[PDB]
């Protein structure tokens, strides 16, 4: 039975990468980072807390050949495929600089007010595939990655969606961005206004109802500042914006 509300941060709070929010940057990767986040969060989730990592977003963005084009976009099954078959090194932000593979790109403030200096229009080019840990890591690159078993895209099915995450952890999906969602501040959302600005991949890690409302809770990648405190929420069982139609994750064993 689906609860009324799930929240994977409550369910596995051992696995500190789950109320983790990160930052893209200027860098259209968001396809990256919702894959090494729920694929960090399910590393931990799976293994019953002994994988404890952030899992490296430049790597992946880096190095996979068939994911797409890097910071100017991506696709999700290869970004689960490449976990599976290379695995993924870890590491941090830039400004936290921990683990084989930090970041390259500080924070920034994406269509938002805040304390990080504004993102504004340019975009960096994707960084190079270094394969190499900073010096202060004592690990050899290919000696720090983490891999999956399996991955999969899940049923566009509401149930499925729930069922999934309740059991496995957190899921990578991606939807329509439009322009009203470069404006969003809190609230549960859905597209009234604006035309399309291509497609985003997010981390759904629950769900919940307010005043009847059925929604998603969402982690975007535009740092703490952005949303409700990194989060948003999108209505939950009608496919708005196609957020029940490109769900994508994968399990270590
Ligand atoms: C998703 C992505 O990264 N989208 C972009 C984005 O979030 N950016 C680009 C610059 C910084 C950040 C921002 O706008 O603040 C942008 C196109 C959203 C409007 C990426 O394009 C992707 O891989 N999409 C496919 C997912 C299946």
């Amino acid at each position: 039975e689906i609860p009324s509300s799930f929240d994977s941060r409550k369910k596995w709070p051992r696995c500190k990468s789950i109320a983790t929010i990160r930052d893209q940057s200027r860098c259209g990767s968001c396809w990256a980072f919702g894959a090494v986040e729920a694929m960090s969060d399910r590393s931990c989730i799976q293994s019953g807390g002994k994988q404890n990592v952030e899992l490296s977003a430049v790597d992946l963005l880096s190095c996979c050949e068939s994911c797409g084009l890097g910071c100017e976009g991506g696709i999700l099954g290869p970004a689960w495929d490449y976990w599976v078959k290379e695995g993924i090194v870890t590491g941090s932000s830039k400004e936290n600089h921990a683990g084989c593979e930090p970041y390259p790109f500080p924070k920034c403030e994406h269509h938002t007010k805040g304390k990080y200096p504004p993102c504004g229009s340019k975009i960096y080019k994707t960084p190079r595939c270094k394969q190499t840990c900073q010096k202060k890591y004592k690990t050899p690159y290919t000696q720090d990655k983490h891999r999956g078993k399996s991955s999969y895209n899940v049923k566009n099915d509401e149930k499925a969606i729930q069922k999934e995450i309740m059991k496995y952890g957190p899921v990578e999906a991606g939807f329509t961005v439009y322009e009203d969602f470069l404006n969003y501040k809190s609230g549960i959302y859905k597209h009234i206004t604006g035309e399309t600005l291509g497609g985003h991949a997010i981390r759904i890690i629950g769900w919940g109802v307010e005043n009847k409302a059925p929604y998603w809770l969402i982690a975007n990648s535009w740092n703490e500042d952005w949303g409700e405190n990194g989060y948003f929420r999108i209505v939950r069982g009608r496919d708005e914006c196609s957020i029940e139609s490109e769900v994508t994750a994968g399990r270590i064993n």
